């Protein structure tokens, strides 16, 4: 499935090159602006534990997920990965614990040392 494909074929978009955040572009977006730190960002996403064992969707809330990039609202891997996307792009991210919830986890949703998978569509972004 998608998580294994990203392991095998994803690009390492970390500064450290530690394969902490692996990305595949699944649908190409438009323009060549990508969101800058501070931007108000609008996405739809489907996410789960690597393990397949918990699953989560923006669609569950019936509404886009909105956050300021690099403002510690989301895990480090989102600040990193969404910043590489173009408006209208869909990407797959596979994320090691260090770029997500770490060895502490976030119970009961997220266990210790959890690898996470997301599909993200970038809908839009606007300057602060
Ligand atoms: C750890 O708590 C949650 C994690 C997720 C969804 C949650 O609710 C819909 C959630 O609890 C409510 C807090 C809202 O704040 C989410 C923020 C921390 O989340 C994140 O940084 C990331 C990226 C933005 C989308 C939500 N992300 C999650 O980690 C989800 C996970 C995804 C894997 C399956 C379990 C939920």
């Amino acid at each position: 499935g998608a998580p294994a494909t990203v392991t095998e074929q994803g690009e390492d978009i970390t500064s450290k090159k530690d394969r902490g955040v692996l990305k595949i572009v699944k649908r190409v977006g438009n323009g060549e602006e990508t969101p800058m730190i501070g931007d108000k960002v609008y996405v739809h996403y489907k996410g789960k534990l690597s393990n397949g064992k918990k699953f989560d969707s923006s669609h569950d809330r019936n509404e886009p997920f909105v956050f300021s990039l690099g403002k510690g609202q989301v895990i480090k891997a989102w600040d990193i990965g969404v910043a590489t996307m173009k408006k209208g792009e869909i990407a797959h991210l596979l994320i090691k614990p260090e770029y997500a919830y770490g060895s502490a986890g976030s119970l009961p949703k997220i266990p210790s040392n959890a690898t996470l998978f997301f599909e993200i569509e970038l809908l839009d972004f606007k300057g602060e």
